[PDB]
């Protein structure tokens, strides 16, 4: 049965003559191919648990979200082309939609991509305020005691996370949870000697809801920082609670419910292992020194267990000052965004594919990227329009009530496979410390990231926004983008799965040339990466630390193997010191947060090994 | 541009013959047409509703027509083309009306749950992480908001919490007990968790429509009977404690009477179930108790019931108890689906000739109980597939789901077939026209009641709300049949709740009906004047359970101002300012009458 979309006849051209030109199969690697078939999709989705329990469980949930995202991204391509069409000529239209279909770049979360937005950490300043104003079917009253606060935060968390496609940071919650805290131990609501129970009861509440999924089997991305005293100083100058006493006469206050947090966390994955919130320290350091050095050993202590925290290092609190039109601030996809800081859209180029297009030739390779930025540019700028036309249609409320900031969200230009790029290009080797980049190699890095950079500033005087850098996760580009550049260029891309750090994750080199190159080149995408290292005592992790620090390193963490039994207890080894049961799967860090490697590798061999 | 979806070819021959039938009209009237066009669909919702509501209504045309296609080839394996073909025909034309028809192939329809399993295991149907039974009032309600989320996914229509205070008495004891209540803020401490449950059910965050969910004040008899020898997670007996569960429901009740100045909301749906029986009640003051309640908002419906032999010891093979699409679902009874006759289309085939429509009419149920079979099958499977968790952690069952057979437009009809009039008490059935829906009625139910033996499980039957069925319905037979179809929107109350007419009528008609339909069905009446005192309420109240009405409610008129504050008149005790909405019962429940006529004149003229 024939399914009739309208769509304007030159992109029907262009469709067709992209088919011709690539092939079904390029289409169906892209999820424009059976996708698109309802009735080979829902019985295909159907009998994946019979599968499941052969090889290795989803539910119905996951059908009603699934069943659309090959439509919607078939609409989001459509609509992101007229728009470029209307701002910059049908060539340069068409060139991206060849861009994207072919795999030369990556446009994220493509199946939202002409409809919402994709993250922020959010100030939760607004949701103590004013309550839940973005639901506007009832009028809700701003919260008065620590259980309704809770229930706020959890409730805009899931709201946030149905009108984004990415994470939801709440950076300053404990700055906000403090004030309940000690509103309610006043009034007499929490009995002293029940406290801290009170306490941790809240923090239990909040943290399960945050891994329990009510739809699909996953649930939002949440972040939680750990603001340093010099951070929260710095962030809320001037600012008052709704007593009107000042929030900086309450730092101490702040970083001890802080502690507790991290602590009592530390403590229930003994329990009950989970994921979120995922966890970032943000310290200042400078020539030499934490200006927090308390919080920091405080940090490098409680690490000690799980390693379950990721460190945020930078040497100025200048870009956050006064915090609560050049966008400054960190923007990371995994953890560490600074507060109200966001990205409405990632584009990312595929650096393999320049290095096979140019055959070895840096001249021509630069040339190429440079061209390819620009492009992305004029995408991303295309679909900043789209969201601020769905602002206007009162589509996006978190627009409306001053909780997403459209003028503190980036547009972004991801990178991956540096790694697999420079090798394809012959600029990389293995000596006695390991693989690395070849001296030519690390000058050609160098060049790929200052050319990207200096594009990216430019962006900012030709199109009205800020314009960032980020290496990204790239949980399932970093496969697709491979299976496309396998497919145009065969046996010359050897790779089955491109990088997301500087040196592949699992790569057999020495820590020092990991470090140092973070040291180099995290400073050119602003932070935009995380240096996450597979492996003594609290001083020597803490020599460590700074070590990683004084070398420029701007996010990075350590990674255990974490294992865990049938009844989800955390633990080291094979045995169980709970229940006595033994290890059936583990948690690590893949891409910079840990989760269960039974669900990343389900997801990758089903992407990779498709049908 | 052309996209294909895989379907049989006889699936697709059927599909282009009924096209050429009936018209692209006809298809567009049935959610597929423009529809399916997803940039058309697209560029028009984009032009109160935020994105989440997008993502849900794209795929509902596809989804639809994924079950349609599912439940012809289950029809066709258990009965042969034919039937499939039929009834396709049938649901596409609108002689039947598939419910939730986008979700139909998919997942179930309703039940009315037992919080027990919460209480003891925690979230089990939650795989991905372990979650320890609540140990306090904090996790219980934290649990109860997540099951009700998340069973809200898993099932089309209402998540019923019939014994949700029993349950919560026992947490409010506990925390009592162990000093993390101060006792001089317990009914703080109470009513907080009464404000974030209740909150939480009416704040979507997804859409703009929050879950139907229901509470049920049990009666001291209903209390006793459906808990006995249950204990609870410290070995007491539920039984011992009768009297704090009913102090804790009507501290719920008054809580919410007060709350509604504060702010207007609709759910959960109040229902109170009461024993009654040889003209008195066997809780009396349970039944003064809600009577003297809803002197002011009118906000809960009465289920009436003359025997607690249906939910004894439900704690602890033909199916009994009631099942209601608004409200009083017994505990552990619901409907994996239901399927409605338009007996309007059968009054215009008849041609006035009451044999031939009683023939029509049995033939189509007998196709309705196929396709109920084909879904009930369909739904099996999908359990087998791993899909439905509810069902393995048993707090769906499926042994104690109807398949429902809906109807609608029963005035409608009869009025067509030349079976009503008007004299001094108004509107109403002639002799004759009684007879008919007494036929009707009644032939509807030999064909569910040989439906168990038939296929297995036991059938029911419900005068169903129709929200979209009623303006549809009258819409496709006024295409098929022109000036003969002379309604804008067929009734689901046995006389029309705008008829003008006789109360004592309605209420005589539902005492003659409602015990057809075991309950299925409900009476709510729009109130000439407030009552003068409560005994009178109660007298009234008394007189309608006297002749045999089952669930039943009175409507006000509630005015809301434009930051929700709950009051009657044109201006605000609270704020000063002018009502600018109405909250009304209209189909059993009460909801703002602006987004419900929106609605209703979106379907009618799009
Ligand atoms: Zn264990
Ligand atoms: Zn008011």
């Amino acid at each position: 049965m024939k399914v009739q979309y309208s769509f304007e006849r030159e992109f029907e051209e262009l469709m067709s003559d992209l088919l011709s030109k690539y092939g079904y199969e390029m289409f169906q690697m892209d999820g424009l191919g059976d996708q698109l078939d309802v009735v080979k999709f829902t019985e295909d989705f159907v009998r994946r648990g019979i599968i499941e329990s052969t090889i290795d469980v989803t539910n119905i949930s996951t059908y009603f979200i699934e069943i659309s995202k090959p439509h919607t991204y078939l609409y989001s391509l459509y609509r992101i082309w007229q728009k470029m069409k209307e701002m910059f000529g049908k060539g340069v239209a068409d060139e991206f939609v060849e861009a994207q279909i072919n795999g030369a770049v990556y446009l994220h979360d493509r199946h939202h991509a002409a409809l919402m937005p994709y993250c922020f950490a959010y100030t939760l300043k607004p949701i103590v305020e004013k309550g839940l104003p973005f639901i506007k079917t009832i009028k809700s009253e701003p919260a008065k005691h620590l259980s309704t606060f809770i229930q706020h935060v959890i409730q805009f968390v899931m709201f946030a996370s149905n009108q984004s496609s990415g994470a939801v940071g709440l950076p300053d919650f404990f700055v906000w949870m403090w004030y309940f805290v000690k509103k309610d131990l006043k009034e007499g609501i929490i009995p002293r000697d029940k406290l801290d129970w009170y306490i941790e009861q809240h923090f239990q509440i909040l943290t399960y809801s945050l891994n329990q999924p009510i739809r699909t089997t996953q649930s939002p991305y949440t972040n939680f920082t750990y603001l340093d005293r010099n951070y929260i100083k710095a962030i809320f100058e001037g600012e008052r609670y709704p007593d009107g006493s000042l929030i900086t006469d309450h730092v101490e206050d702040i970083i001890a419910l802080q502690k507790h947090y991290w602590e009592w966390v530390s403590r229930e994955r003994e329990r009950q292992m989970f994921t979120f919130p995922v966890l970032t320290a943000s310290l200042l350091y400078k020539d030499g020194k934490f200006l927090d050095e308390d919080s920091a050993r405080f940090i490098n202590k409680i690490n000690m267990k799980w390693q379950d925290t990721n460190w945020y290092i930078s040497d100025s609190i200048d870009a956050v000052a006064s915090c609560c039109e050049k966008l400054k601030g960190r923007m990371n996809s995994i953890g560490g965004s600074d507060l109200n800081i966001g990205s409405f859209k990632v584009i990312t180029v595929n650096l393999p594919r320049i290095a096979l297009e140019s055959g070895g030739d840096r001249e021509k390779y630069l040339q190429i990227l440079r061209h390819r930025v620009q492009l992305i540019k004029k995408a991303l700028a295309a679909v900043r329009e789209i969201i601020k036309e769905r602002i206007s249609e009162g589509l996006l409320p978190l627009y409306e009530n001053g909780l997403m900031l459209l003028n503190r969200q980036y547009g972004t230009i991801g990178v991956t496979g540096v790694w697999e790029s420079a090798s394809i290009m012959g600029l990389t080797t293995e000596d006695i410390d390991g693989l690395k980049y070849t001296e030519e190699g690390e000058v050609f890095v160098d060049n790929v990231l200052d050319t990207i950079r200096e594009e990216a500033e430019k962006g900012y005087h030709e199109y009205g926004f800020t314009f960032n850098i980020e290496q990204v996760p790239a949980e399932k580009a970093a496969v697709t983008l491979a299976q496309k550049d396998r497919f145009l260029f065969g046996e010359k891309q050897p790779f089955e799965i491109y990088s997301n750090q500087w040196v592949p994750l699992m790569a057999n080199t020495d820590v020092l040339n990991r470090i140092r190159y973070s040291g180099k080149w995290d400073k050119k995408v602003s932070g935009g990466a995380i240096l996450h290292i597979n492996l003594k005592t609290e001083e020597e992790s803490f020599n460590m630390v700074k070590m990683i620090a004084d070398m420029g390193v701007m996010y990075f963490a350590f990674n255990t193997k974490i294992s865990v039994c049938e009844d989800g207890h955390a633990f080291y080894g094979e045995r169980c010191p709970v229940c006595g049961k033994a290890k059936v799967d583990e948690y690590m860090r893949i891409v910079g947060y840990l989760v269960p490697v039974s669900a990343f590798n389900k997801e990758r061999r089903e992407i990779e090994y498709p049908r």
